[PDB]
């Protein structure tokens, strides 16, 4: 699909058997979601944006669907004000930035 | 052009008639460059990021290149870790995501 940006570029994804709506941002390095339990062992990193830094945890090795595309990657699971869908993953799905 | 995203997607804009750097982001609703001086009268704003709140000033109508193109809206001017171009400018400019 195409997507404009008149508005927030939010779809659905699924993650750890569940439905959450998460924006594509191609200015995020990483993928972040909302607290939630995942499989598998973590390991702690601070990931800063505007406002400062927060905690999280990397989970390595995660499936998620975005909008019906597999993509397997790194999750890191923190306080989040929003679900966001990274590089990492949007790469993997080949989206482009077009202009 | 077709911007993949293995690698942060930044272009080269031209703002005060100086070069700088700055990041295509879908995830942000607005711009947000970092602390220069720009003209005519702001206005305040409160700006939410991953880690918290930040305090910046608004200026309406600046002119902006964007990586060759001519753009004209709001930029936040403040205490940004890098140079963001928002859906705000995205959208003059025509981008769109595409997978
Ligand atoms: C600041 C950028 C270099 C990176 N940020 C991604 C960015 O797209 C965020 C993503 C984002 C989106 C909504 C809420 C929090 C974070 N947006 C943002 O900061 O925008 C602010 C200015 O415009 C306003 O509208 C959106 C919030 C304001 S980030 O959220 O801090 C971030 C940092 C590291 C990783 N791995 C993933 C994301």
């Amino acid at each position: 699909p195409q997507i404009t940006l008149w508005k927030r570029p939010l779809v659905t994804i699924k993650i750890g058997g569940q439905l959450k709506e998460a924006l594509l941002d191609t200015g995020a390095d990483d993928t972040i979601i909302e607290e939630m339990s995942l499989p598998g062992r973590w390991k702690p990193k601070m990931v800063g944006g505007i406002g400062g830094f927060i905690k999280v945890r990397q989970y390595d090795q995660i499936i998620i669907e975005i909008a019906g595309h597999k993509a397997i990657g790194t999750v890191l699971v923190g306080p989040t004000p929003i679900n966001i869908i990274g590089r990492n993953l949007l790469t993997q799905i080949g989206a482009t930035l077009n202009f």
